[PDB]
């Protein structure tokens, strides 16, 4: 599981 | 900025 | 969040 | 488990 916000 | 890897 | 019950 | 990046 990966996740990213920018 | 945020990132995560499970 | 990246995660849970895995 | 139970977590990751929270």
């Amino acid at each position: 599981m990966v996740g990213g916000v920018v």
